[PDB]
């Protein structure tokens, strides 16, 4: 949806909601890792990606 | 896919994950329970199991 708005994420901010439920799955930091960098997130959002 | 490679729900049985957040209230429970009794399904089902 994003991506096709702007994918260099000039007109967004990345936010993630719920990252207690990795902490109640199994946790993978690594992907969490990921996530604060954007890798697989391809609108790459600018800002701080806030939880 | 699977409602239209088996929109006659002979062959696709549908599982529910991390069954423990419906206690949790972390996934809607009434969206929990239709999905169990097949409600939420656009296609037929073989069936549905907890994991
Ligand atoms: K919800």
């Amino acid at each position: 949806l994003v991506s096709q708005m702007d994918p260099h994420g000039r007109r967004t901010i990345f936010v993630l909601t719920k990252v207690d439920l990795a902490e109640k799955n199994v946790a993978s930091p690594s992907r969490i890792q990921q996530i604060i960098e954007g890798k697989l997130f391809p609108m790459k959002a600018l800002g701080y990606f806030a939880v």
